[PDB]
DNA sequence: CGTTAGGTGT
């Protein structure tokens, strides 16, 4: 389950929360950031993501000697690509309300696996014989940010895998990515994440259910209504489209994406949110004690 | 500065 958002100088204010949104989270200190990608290795980046270096690379400052010029209108300058890997809602509820670190490890492994596959799609433009050509570079600079809450204050385990708009070419020059291949492969990269996550959840003893219509899975001990109760943003987007005389099918991803920000809302202690999750789960009659190594293995092969 | 397009909705 992957979403791709292009971060430009116009909408860069959507990143203000990469660090603050994780404070007092359940598993943020065991941390919530990591440098990934062979490109990051080349730049000597590893471990936790420091805000100083992140902001430098965001604007194209690779070092004091090298600054990229990715504009011709700087307002439309592309700074990176937010690759958001979200876990299934039921998976989030079990990991965050009941509490199972094993699910956090699976999500991080599935994200790391998905980032590695994405690297095989990195492309850049050179010039040969006066003509412009395209080459495969096989390196990306990725800073991941793991969050536990949605904009509607629901449990939503997801990681922002921020891909800088830079790739090192064969000649050593750092240049802007040719994103075409990455955009076309959104669903494939989500499948890599889903496949790894499902395999790890199965090894942990969770019964999963499969939806062949949209090629997704989730926990099998949650009803379609119990999951809906913790999916307020999806409801807000459906109500938003309904106001436009549209449904999730009649609407295009172009408009549906804008309904997310337009419906998006802008102070509550994390202690309050967590307790609210438990009580609500108790109101719905949810029993989280369901890691018992049972089920018919619906998401096996 | 176009291009992707599970709804859980980044
Ligand atoms: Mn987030």
């Amino acid at each position: 389950m992957l979403d791709i958002t292009t971060i430009t100088r116009q909408n860069v204010t959507s990143v203000v929360g990469y660090y603050s949104d994780a404070k007092d989270d359940y598993y943020s200190k065991d941390s919530f950031t990591s440098w990934q990608g062979t490109g990051a290795e080349a730049l000597g980046l590893s471990g936790d993501v420091e805000s100083a270096r992140f902001k430098e690379l965001l604007v194209g400052e690779i070092d004091t000697f090298t600054h990229m010029q990715r504009h011709v209108d700087a307002k439309k300058e592309r700074l990176g690509y937010d690759l958001t890997f979200s876990a299934p809602k039921g998976v989030s509820m079990q990991a965050l309300i009941h509490g199972d670190k094993t699910i956090i490890e699976a999500h991080e492994k599935a994200v790391a696996a998905a980032v590695r596959e994405a690297e095989k799609l990195a492309q850049a433009r050179t010039t040969r014989q006066g003509k412009s050509v395209t080459q495969n570079t096989n390196n990306l600079v990725v800073a991941t940010f793991r969050h536990e809450t949605s904009r509607a204050l629901d449990p939503d385990l997801h990681t922002h895998a921020f891909v800088m708009n830079m790739t090192q070419r064969e000649d050593g020059q750092w240049r802007a990515l040719k994103n075409d291949e990455l955009m076309r492969n959104k669903m494939h990269l989500g499948d890599v994440y889903k496949q790894e996550l499902a395999l790890e959840l199965t090894k942990a003893g969770y019964e999963l259910r499969y939806n062949s219509k949209n090629n997704t899975f989730d926990m099998a001990h949650f009803s379609d209504e119990q999951i809906r109760a913790f999916s307020r943003r999806s409801e807000q987007i459906e109500k938003g489209l309904a106001a436009m005389g549209l449904t999730r099918e009649t609407a295009d991803a172009q408009t549906k994406s804008r309904v997310s920000m337009a419906t998006r809302e802008k102070e509550h202690s994390r202690e309050e949110i967590h307790q609210e999750w438990a009580s609500r789960a108790k109101t719905l009659g949810i029993d989280f004690d369901n890691r018992e190594w049972q089920g018919a293995l619906e998401v096996l092969f």
